[PDB]
């Protein structure tokens, strides 16, 4: 089940994928949860967002040496917000190879994030071009066109049925999405559709702000995102 570690969670998904959660007081809102994904790739570890703040990351990395104790490679973060990006200063003092898209790079410091050492292209179709994610192992990196931001990216893990939507979508008994002053209007509909049609054969579906939950989660995020087009 959960795993406490400190005020964080851990959750094993698959053989060798957990989810790690990080909670924010944040003043209005309550404390708000954020997931991201550790996966293991053989004898190294690949992160999938940083936790809210680098203390916080600092944690993960701590649970990362205690539960698998093998290097961690490399960490893609999957927008230039502070659930995902907050602890970037983390990863760096320890040694890790950072990664987010050109864009999110390109937004962080006005969004108040560090950015990620390495940018992230990708082509019409929206698959990451390799060139930019060596090294990826079963990370498969896909930018589903703007939604709840503009620069938002989703991760498949190959040889799983995980597919990551970070926070582009919600899960299929969520109530709304809001009216968040980064999010894409015009284009989120269609792109959490594309993000379903990038991974079809996944059948967990992982994201920033709910537990796991079936494909129906996109098919709800989409068919919710519609009424606002
Ligand atoms: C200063 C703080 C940073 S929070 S990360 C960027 C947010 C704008 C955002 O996109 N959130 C926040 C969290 C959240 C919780 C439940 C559903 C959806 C979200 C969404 C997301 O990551 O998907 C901040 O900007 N805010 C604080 C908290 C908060 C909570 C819920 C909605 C908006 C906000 C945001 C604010 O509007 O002040
Ligand atoms: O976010
Ligand atoms: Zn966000
Ligand atoms: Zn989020």
């Amino acid at each position: 089940g959960d795993q406490r570690f400190g005020d964080l969670v851990f959750r094993q998904l698959a053989p060798n994928v957990w989810q790690h959660t990080s909670y924010l007081d944040m003043p209005g809102f309550g404390a708000v949860a954020s997931n991201g994904l550790i996966v293991r790739d053989g004898g190294r570890v690949l992160v999938v967002d940083t936790a809210w703040t680098d203390d916080q990351t600092a944690q993960i990395l701590n649970w990362i040496k205690q539960e698998i104790n093998l290097p961690v490679a490399l960490a893609v973060v999957t927008h230039a917000h502070q659930d995902k990006m907050g602890g970037m200063d983390a990863l760096h003092a320890a040694g890790i190879a950072t990664y987010a898209n050109a864009l999110s790079n390109q937004l962080a410091p006005q969004e108040g994030m560090v950015a990620a050492q390495h940018s992230l292209t990708f082509a019409a179709n929206g698959w990451v071009e390799p060139a930019t994610a060596p090294n990826f192992g079963p990370l498969k990196v896909f930018y589903p066109g703007p939604g709840h931001t503009s620069d938002n990216i989703t991760v498949g893990i190959d040889g799983t049925d995980i597919a990551f939507g970070g926070c582009l979508i919600k899960d299929s008994k969520a109530k709304s999405l809001g009216n968040l002053g980064d999010a894409d209007t015009e284009h989120y509909a269609a792109s959490a559709r594309a993000f379903g049609a990038a991974f079809p054969k996944a059948s967990m579906i992982v994201m920033s702000h709910s537990a796991p939950d079936s494909r129906a989660a996109i098919t709800h995020t989409a068919r919710m995102a519609d009424k606002l087009r």
